[PDB]
């Protein structure tokens, strides 16, 4: 079950969608975007249709949806990147083991931010030869978090006793969480491409 | 779910010990056998893990159309200390678990041909008792090549297409005895074998 109103791409597995300024689904990102990155400008945002990574993220959404009592498991998260990562991102998603080491770490995992400004920083969505920032809107699967720690290469457990019954994701704080790092692949949905400049 | 599984109460992970000298325990034990004739079987288990198997299968399923043919699984072996039997059987194959054991064809998990390699004191540490235990794995080794140290990911097919990987690698593509896969849910446990030297 590919979602209805993605565009026909005809047999074909992979397709990078140009939105429509105007468009409900163009505006909404752009909104949730200004709100904290007033100072940019967008060129354009993509909707990614990668039917394999749609599938595999889905199937690891139902599993923690079963796992999990009534949690709303998935937030719209954002992740600035260098454009030599675009085409791996766009085919691949986020891979833990290409991840930079973030300035705070909360863990070796990938980050995913709640503020567009986070990811908006030249660290994250390096500016490439043409001035271009690149930064996606990513659903994530959160699911139950705790605060992480520098040193985790997997989710911390629930209770010390039982050591594989672990966290979904960890976060810089709970009590207003800017932050969460995923451990694991297919967690994370690459959704847009939001293309931006000074 | 598959048949010969056995029913689980609506649970979603068990464990079963297999009966000796029944078809399903014999294919297993001469699989090890074949190269671990000397060791000693206390037991095998089949582990009946519904999540690993679903992602797996999906990644299977996404395999078999990307390479346009399903000759992509292979049975292989996977030798590893007592505290990490429950991790693997709750959450399968992890490569960021990875300590002191050499990475020299890349930072993935390793999988043996050979139950002998799996049975190396480096891989399947004997516990406090003597106990060693090593999993038959279904591993997408897919299409493969020759690996390195230092890859995360596997190599691409053609460097014109940077985004088209390669499953696997291998030590030797001719005669291979390992293969190391770069991705959760390219491996599923299927069954633990404990034994002794
Ligand atoms: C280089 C290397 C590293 C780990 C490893 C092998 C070969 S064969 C095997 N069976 N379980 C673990 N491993």
């Amino acid at each position: 079950n590919l979602p209805e109103h993605w565009t026909d791409m005809n047999h074909q597995l992979f397709c990078m969608v140009q939105l429509e300024p105007g468009q409900s689904e163009y505006n909404t990102i752009k909104d949730k975007f200004t709100r904290t990155c007033s100072s940019y400008a967008i060129e354009k945002i993509e909707r990614i249709q990668n039917a394999f990574l749609w599938q595999s993220y889905q199937v690891k959404k139902r599993q923690m949806d079963i796992k999990n009592d009534h949690k709303n498991n998935e937030r719209l998260l954002f992740h600035g990147t260098d454009a030599d990562s675009v085409p791996y991102v766009n085919q691949h998603g986020f891979n833990r083991s290409c991840a930079g080491k973030n300035a705070v770490s909360y863990g070796k995992g990938t980050y995913f931010a709640v503020d567009a400004s986070y990811s908006a920083k030249d660290t994250y969505s390096k500016p490439d030869s043409n001035g271009r920032k690149h930064m996606y809107v990513v659903r994530v699967l959160t699911g139950v978090f705790t605060k992480g720690r520098a040193g985790l290469v997997t989710p911390p457990p629930k209770n010390p006793h039982n050591p594989t019954d672990l966290f979904d994701s960890v976060t810089n704080n709970t009590r207003s969480p800017k932050l969460f790092v995923v451990f694991f692949d297919n967690q994370a949905y690459p959704e847009y491409l939001i293309t931006f400049t000074a």
